[PDB]
């Protein structure tokens, strides 16, 4: 049930700068890490300069 | 805004056997446990025999 719930919340979070794609994400080692934003707004954010929306949260795999 | 998830999951998940009452958990360390019952039906759930609902997930305190 935890992995339901992983996927949930990935499934109600869109990106925080454009609101309707989902997140980008990585799975880094066995941690699961959501990005705050999809890829192409991140990107965007890079070129235009604003960086006040980077960062991302970590959820493990287990249990 | 991981915190306010990990209360947002918290507070939708009841307990399995009362359907009821919130689950216990535990702060091990620098991770949270969410057992799967509340503390008054895991105790009878030790002195009926049954254990079908014993376990647990875990959640990371960071990012
Ligand atoms: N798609 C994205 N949305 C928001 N922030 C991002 C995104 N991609 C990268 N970042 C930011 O880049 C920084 C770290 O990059 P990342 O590749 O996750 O870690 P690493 O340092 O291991 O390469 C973090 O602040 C992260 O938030
Ligand atoms: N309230 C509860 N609801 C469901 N399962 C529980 C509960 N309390 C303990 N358990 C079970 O007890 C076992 C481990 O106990 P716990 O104290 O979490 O770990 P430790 O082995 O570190 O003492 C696990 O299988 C766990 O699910
Ligand atoms: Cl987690
Ligand atoms: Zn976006
Ligand atoms: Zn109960």
């Amino acid at each position: 049930k935890k992995t339901n719930w992983l996927k949930r919340i990935y499934r109600v979070r869109p990106c925080v700068k454009c609101k309707v794609a989902p997140r980008n994400w990585k799975v880094k080692n066995k941690h699961l890490r959501i990005y705050n934003m999809c890829k192409t707004c991140f990107n965007n954010s890079i070129d235009i300069g604003d960086d006040t929306y980077h960062g991302h949260d970590d959820w493990l795999m287990y249990a």
